[PDB]
């Protein structure tokens, strides 16, 4: 029940003894979704981070940070596609990574679906530089189950899918039959990307999913770091996922100096999509 | 019972940790030192402040510890002397001494009481103090810069919480440098002026090098890598540490890593061109 002045903080009993917290300016919602807790709050006006979002206690987006999850996940994923001319996102209701995707030319329309309306209400509302792309004509908003909804799709329909959803314990569980779906909605070329977890506090986890991706039916996974500074301990990845055999995701098929809004980027280029394919030799065996 | 780190510079923000025991808790003739043990269900282990700020954990000090050491030394043709200012831990020490070409190491770090509870507290990083290979001082280094002959190190690493002169003078033709360099995030105008400062002294190149860290504000620090000798593009490693026979036992860096490190996001990027 949070209120100006005091402070938001996040604790998260999976990842026991640590928390962040950020002291509210102002609360512009609070409230339960039908599907999760969503808050919204100005951030402290002499800090850098701006408006931030949570879902369930869990930071999702602020001004300041939320452009490096939306541009890897929208670039590194597009970059590493051929043509990719349909695209689907799941989750992503606060407009991000599909911002990122309509920069692309090559991309003549995207659907969303996430489950939660009330998220795009509220990023519409309170992040109008995230939300603006989700009332492109290029894109196709609904509101619904990704499960259902991929379920429901025929194959071969989709170029790229990003899945940008919350973390395992709550909505978004089964998103982590459903892998199956989406490699069999993907055309021969397709490319997958997900949220894929942090190399600090889920390692196995990523490990598990590289592996059963691939066993799955996909030719190859490789989980890309980037640096998230209001994401527990720093950073998330992403895995990206080729249905085509013999594709090498780490180095841009399509680099985006090429295209003429590289300069409108503020993280990701062809060498941050290089860079992102390194990891600690701790976590190196997930990429070989 | 939490230890709060929230620092005066960047306001609202705020990083716990649960303290399990209280280690040793005492302003020294320098800086305030903390160390505790966290909380046992969770993976940091053992924590050190220094004026309320995290300087090293068990659990991720590999990482600033092998990207320092190994960034400067492979980027180096043969380092056989080398000086760390601050380092009192011991953990830039152990990585440096890992590498066969090194004579010598000198370590000074202001402050003996940090050498000496890391000794007591954290063994598996203040081992190295004991090399005999090293020699370990207490004292300030700027004094001891200052009366430290030309051309004495082929490699500075400056491990801290006239001077950049003094190193540059100190350091041999083909010598390197390189220091804690601060955040991306919460630091930005300080590092693009720190790398115009140190090029300006008269180093050649400089260079950031970017690294994930947990326990560091925003999760990442870096270190600026400069070279006093012109032409010298520290971003590839001139050593590769996968040809050494010690490159297993790391934990954080290698060739690719290194690489990957001087790829700055495109906001940050006008730091290294
Ligand atoms: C906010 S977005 C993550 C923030 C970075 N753009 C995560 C979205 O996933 C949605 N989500 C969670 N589960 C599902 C399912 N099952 N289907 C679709 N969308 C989902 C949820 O409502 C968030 O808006
Ligand atoms: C703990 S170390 C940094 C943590 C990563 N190993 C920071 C050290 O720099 C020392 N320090 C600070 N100022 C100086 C000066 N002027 N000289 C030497 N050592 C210094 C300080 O006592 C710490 O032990
Ligand atoms: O990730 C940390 O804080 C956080 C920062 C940002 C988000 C978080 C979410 C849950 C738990 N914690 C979070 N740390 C780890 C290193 C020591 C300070 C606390």
């Amino acid at each position: 029940e949070l209120i100006s002045g005091g402070w938001f903080r996040e604790e998260n009993d999976q990842w026991p003894g640590q928390a962040m917290s950020l002291r509210v300016e102002k609360v512009l919602y609070d409230a339960p979704t039908k599907f999760q807790h969503l808050t919204i709050f100005e951030s402290d006006p002499k800090g850098p981070w701006g408006t931030v979002m949570a879902l369930d206690g869990c930071i999702q987006v602020t001004d300041y940070d939320e452009f490096v999850y939306h541009e890897v996940l929208g670039h590194t994923s597009l970059c590493s596609h051929p043509k990719p001319e349909r695209v689907l996102i799941i989750g992503g209701g606060d407009g991000g990574v599909l911002r990122e995707v309509l920069r692309h030319g090559t991309v003549e329309h995207c659907d969303l679906v996430d489950i939660d309306g009330e998220v795009m209400e509220q990023s519409k509302q309170h992040f109008p530089q995230i939300s603006r792309s989700l009332a492109d004509p290029r894109a196709t908003v609904r509101v619904g189950d990704g499960l259902a909804f991929v379920r429901q799709t025929p194959d071969n329909t989709y170029d790229v899918v990003i899945i940008d959803t919350t973390d395992p314990a709550g909505p978004a569980s089964k998103l982590f039959a459903f892998y199956k779906d989406v490699l069999r909605i993907l055309k021969p070329d397709g490319i997958c990307c997900n949220q894929g977890e942090s190399i600090w506090l889920d390692l196995e986890l990523i490990e598990k999913m590289s592996r059963f991706i691939r066993e799955t039916g996909f030719a190859s996974v490789q989980y890309a770091l980037m640096h998230v500074p209001t994401y527990p301990c720093g950073s998330i990845g992403t895995l990206v996922c080729s249905k085509k055999a013999g594709v090498d995701v780490t180095k841009p098929l399509r680099p985006v100096e090429d295209m003429p809004f590289a300069k409108d980027l503020k993280y990701y280029d062809s060498e941050m999509h290089k860079a992102s394919f390194a990891l600690p030799r701790f976590a190196r065996h997930i990429n070989n």
